[PDB]
């Protein structure tokens, strides 16, 4: 049918030409809760509303501060690689965090002591590359599609420092002096970047491992998130990776949240920093409570980026018939949340009652244990 | 069918959960022209991706710098009023420009000399309220739906100065002293804003006209845009209103552009300032050329806001089977464009040939007359 | 007695050490109107809360953006000169406006065509020196005390460009070359600024007038404000000087307002720009209405600076037994106000009634004529 | 008597209407030391010059960057609670530090692991609530009045996140799903914030202590400052609390300083960060030395906020007949000072003599031991 | 001869008046490598292009953000002292790092616990004074000339806080109270700063050492850089001092690099922060690779400051017949580099080959060991 912005005796039919498909995706924006109030920044953007850079070997598209200006500290790229295809050896100022949604890939990184780490990453695995350390990605036989997160909102994937670009803009006589070779021996260097390029599938990981005189890296740059024991609650699961468990991940803390149909990520906030969200699958709504009587509700589905500024109250409700799966990302060395339920459970019952104008029948339901994902009764 | 981000031997299928409806709306973003290059800011946002404020009597939703950060100087509200419903007497810092898409409404404004202007506005008519001058809107028997544009991108419709809000936050003894009445005579003043409220249809315009000792306003605050003679070219029509014809409209210049199926707003730029766009109906693509080899293509349809930063090259192509109708808005005292075709037509033919590596067969087609909208052969 | 922050059943006694004298000056801040709400910037500062620069010949103290940060565009100096004393020949980037509160002074200015203007200024007279044009002040037999206003809030009177300071920091050989004299002939130049210095009373104005080959200045740099016919209303008087009457005063518009005991500057706003206020004498309160249900009330008395950001609603009530006299200053080429009373008087009565939930008994009192200062009945 | 801005042969009488009460409070501003020079930002503001928010149960007023713009990193609230009255359960982005000037109060806080801390705070005690952790205050039988300090100068007490405000702006169906209750069971939730509200006195602290499955908090959130041994010197006492002793107080370091009549906080600076000051009781002057020959003297008394930008030289002299009691606050993990006396005492005597053009009779008085508060002989 | 901006068939002779001496110093700017491209900020400035402050006892000149705006975080002073001359006891907000190029000097510093450190510094030695800690420099019998680096680009040596300046701007009665002396005993204090002043040579270091009750400083404030074992490679030497070895040097990391004729600082970048450079002796060129196909080459010689923004690729080639000696400075707690050669050596050879379109003959030359300075074959 044709939705209309009408809630009881408020609102009216749309009389001008309109985008009905978007309206159907955003039922809680066309018709917000009556409890929403006030001006709140946009907290929602779709990767489908971005330009996709297509190359021989894959694609990349990005949601940055230029698309979602509330997110000044975090930006993201959705990158796809065909089997064997290579994301060119490169580096950047920003630290990089990744979640492998589809397929698998081999990564390399060499640190500032000349120690190398090469590893394969499958579905549900992470990587983290510290700022400035050079790296590569090469998809294996399934190809690969993954979400990258960078710890500056001004990032662009089009502005990384790439190996062949560096060399193409260095005098040939300097390259030749650098390596002790002749100009003639390097005459076939590419004249411009490769960025993403097709290539034959690599061999087994064990045959690629490079030995060196500087030893093994002290901490691995990949993490098997979905192999960890999640926090399990009645309506779903939460898998957390931050610097306390994924040791190298100093500037990005993360959680993968799964919310069953009929369940919700409970009312909570984060006492440390802003939340950046990516919706892997399913359909959600979230109200962001911004203080001073301000609140705004947003809809999300697969391919959407979301955001919750530092300490704002929120929940994430599954509003569809399939599991809702999303990431909570933070530019910090740890994950932290405060649960509304747990907070109140840990206070004297008559003090809570004095605040809420409710009785023992309400305070009796509170739980001293935190259940990040709750199920409707 | 299911579109894929593939262009010849570049790109790949999407392997993760995705937004197919948005992808179908954005064919030139999922699969951009091969001539696009480089990082360009987002220049596209949909009103359907905003929270709609619903009231008894209508609604309002807004696209501001918080949604579309490239647009720092201009923001917009899509407002709807039911028959008789009133947008409360109010004022703001920003100048306001309006286009009546549907229905009709009566406006009031009183200037700083106490001169009043009251008028009815129908489909295709404009208004402009200078900064700080107080005004109202009341829909007539059809209701009304219109686009407002404000000359600061940080504007919000939730932060206007409203008559009843002012009074509700003034001491009653001061209001009483101000008007020479008792506190008891003003005890029924509202305790909070009305903003939008239902009301009986007004009488005929002629019975509302208020006489006063300060004379008539020197210039009218409404303009009948579609009653003017348009610039007519082969593929469509352009109706311009700026301060040279709509005399009061000092900070906003505007054009309504209609592009027939198979036609396009020609390659041009604006030598004065940024363009802000609203797509009333139809489907378009535009490439924005940002210098230094940068260009990015965007798709638009009804309900979308677009933008072209100052002097960037562009065209707007109708990519659908119905007329494409959009507005070009500028924060300036005049409308100006430079046509690529006309520019080259006015130069020596061999000089143009020396630039383009093309011959007389090309320079022979150039036209010294500007045709803002051209039709495909 | 000892005031307490108590309003009915709200508030409590002060239990900590406190400033009772300030509390008595600020009755509407210790106990605000119940109609105040929300966070509003400070709009009030006293010259008595500033450092006074004392010199042989007078003093100067200043209220700038460093004291009152809401006032980014306007700053002010209270300057005093003893009989004959000279404020050293100087210039600055900012335009300067002045009001002579006490005494009289002779000013000089020479423009960029070498035309000079020399004039005496008495109580109630103004001057205005355009940006960058050099000038001096010399008090006559009564001395002089005056208020200066500069059109940048970052100004300091300690950073003007002074004649002797310039010369003290120019090589002597360059000064000598500049004027065609020897170094020995300029050996007695001061080694540092004078700034303010004692001097013998000048002769009659007519004997100082300097003739030159470049003609008379086209417009005078002084204005006799109190010799003009004021707008007279029931509770007081308003004398306006802006660029329409005081022709040179391009960046500062001004009004001197006198409010009798029992009267008030009516409910109004300014549709052009921010108001900066100086309270010459008496005692006032003002509520500033900042939109979105925000309002805050401030107290003022002699020596206080006030402020009203662009378009905010306000009134100024005399709360004492003597006349209240203050200045309204604007960084603009004209003075403009919108009267609440006049605005509503110029609208259809049933439309006003529909907004205010009041009847004909209220709309019957409205006046189509603007009375800037009204008297309580 | 009537003070005048005259120092020897400099300055003059005030000839315009003036604020004599403020002038009497500011003797060193109306008549500064001759050693003051140059433009220095205002470093002084009174809580009496702020709007007091009155509620059933108490009040709150604030000095922020909007009042004192030099203080960009720290803001403060003076809050008062009647017996039993509650400052509503809330949280904010900023860390909060407190000093209990009058009375006593019970605080709660629950951390991000669901561990609760509940404690009573009396006169001279502190609390510190880390950023984002939720908390409450409830005055006991004497009521309470206290100073709060927040580690962002842009803070407002009107913009905290409050429990009932959050719930009033969350859909009822979501609250009901969150807790596993019906909408009918939560129908009596408040429709707006409480902020401060009257309530019956609580029971004994021991009966409120809440046990839980997550253990005790590792570090307490209150500190008994006046129970510590102070640094005692000849003219007074200094009690320091920073993160080395009050372990949780990571972003605020503090000292309570008492200066006897005839004594002074010695010439010193802080090598770490800016000082923010609150004057609890008595009367002071301070000269701030800002380098490059700049210095400005300010007066302070009970209710005043002061400031000393990072590393600027200063002293605080008691200029009254009662003890001077003030706080020195720093946004840092430690308190540090450099004493002028100690610095010079620790250098070779002839090196100091070469700088000061003074002899052994001066360097003989220097002390290698730091005495923060010295007494006049 | 007369160089011309001609490279093969590109460029042309200079036809206007020109600076031939500068052109000869900048051969790679008048005629850049053909591999340079795009707009890059200036990364080069000479101390000879600054005003030199001359005093009795020496001089000082500075390169700050006002000269080299890319360097926002670091500024530098070239200071010279004659034998015995003293840089006056002073402090500042910034941390200070120093390299002694010529001669020797005695430094003092007293920390916030009153512990003093006094030491002599010779050629190739460093000092580091933490933020806010007071210090002095006194040249010994050879005089001294040294480079200072401050960890804010906005620093000026003319704005330090100086002992005598502080006292000259403090009331005499306060100084007298501070020390327990009479005003008469301090009447000979200087009336203004000394800054730099002549003085007799000090005695032996051992006779200056001051004992005190607060113990020895835990870490020394000087470091003998050239007494350390350098990293030695084929074309030169690198001596690194950062917080891991020069323990107090928390905010500045440093390397002294010596590059023999025919050698070069290899292709590398820094993964941590920006590089600031000072060229002690010799002649260099460097290409800075700025990503996105941007690169610009600069020339440097003795007296020049250089810069490399965070993570940009670069090399430093000796282009003269004498050793090239320069400093690499970083605002960080450690030095880190990534070598292009080592990076590629630590990857699988066929992966490198796939990137570079080169064969085993190239990957066979790569070295797993980092050689910061390489020599041409
Ligand atoms: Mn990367
Ligand atoms: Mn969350
Ligand atoms: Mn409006
Ligand atoms: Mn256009
Ligand atoms: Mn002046
Ligand atoms: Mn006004
Ligand atoms: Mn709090
Ligand atoms: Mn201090
Ligand atoms: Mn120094
Ligand atoms: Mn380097």
């Amino acid at each position: 049918d044709i939705p209309q912005p009408i809630r009881g005796d408020k609102g009216a039919t749309v009389k001008i030409p309109r985008n009905i498909e978007r309206d159907r995706q955003n039922p809680d924006m066309l018709v917000p809760p009556e409890t929403d109030h006030g001006t709140v920044s946009n907290m929602k953007f779709s990767f489908s509303d971005t330009h996709n850079r297509l190359e021989k070997g894959g694609y990349a598209r990005e949601v940055t501060v230029r698309e979602l200006p509330i997110s000044e500290n975090l930006a993201s790229v959705n990158m796809r690689l065909k089997p064997g295809a290579i994301r060119e050896l490169h580096w950047h100022k920003e630290a990089e965090w990744a979640y492998m949604i589809y397929g698998s890939a081999r990564v390399t990184i060499v640190d500032e002591k000349g120690r190398s780490f090469i590893d394969d990453v499958g579905e549900g695995d992470l990587w983290y590359f510290p700022s400035g350390l050079p790296h590569s990605i090469q998809a294996l036989e399934e190809g690969a599609e993954f979400l990258l997160v960078f710890d500056d909102g001004s990032f662009s994937e089009n502005s990384t420092f790439q190996l062949t670009d560096w060399l193409a803009h260095t005098p040939k006589e300097v390259i030749a002096a650098n390596f002790g070779v002749t100009k003639e021996e390097i005459s076939n260097l590419p004249g411009k970047e490769k960025y993403i390029f097709e290539n034959q599938l690599p061999g087994s990981l064990k045959d690629d491992i490079v030995e060196g005189p500087n030893g093994e890296v002290p901490y691995p740059f990949t993490y098997r998130l979905l192999e960890q024991e999640p926090i399990e609650s009645e309506g779903g699961k939460v898998y957390i990776a931050d610097s306390t468990n994924f040791k190298v991940s100093k500037t990005i803390a993360s959680a993968l949240v799964t919310v069953e149909p009929g369940a919700m990520r409970e009312l909570h906030w984060h006492p440390n920093t802003h939340e950046w969200q990516y919706y892997i699958s399913g359909k959600a709504r979230m109200t962001v409570f911004a203080s001073d009587g301000h609140a705004r509700t947003f809809n999300y589905q697969a391919g959407d980026v979301g955001y919750v500024p530092f300490a704002m109250g929120h929940y994430v409700e599954n509003i569809g018939d399939e599991p809702l799966v999303f990431l909570e990302i933070f530019k910090d060395d740890h994950y932290a949340d405060v649960s509304l339920n747990q907070w109140l459970a840990m206070l004297p019952e008559t003090f809570v009652q004095a605040h809420l104008d409710l009785g023992k029948d309400f305070t009796d339901v509170l739980s001293k244990e935190k259940h990040p994902v709750v199920k409707k009764k």
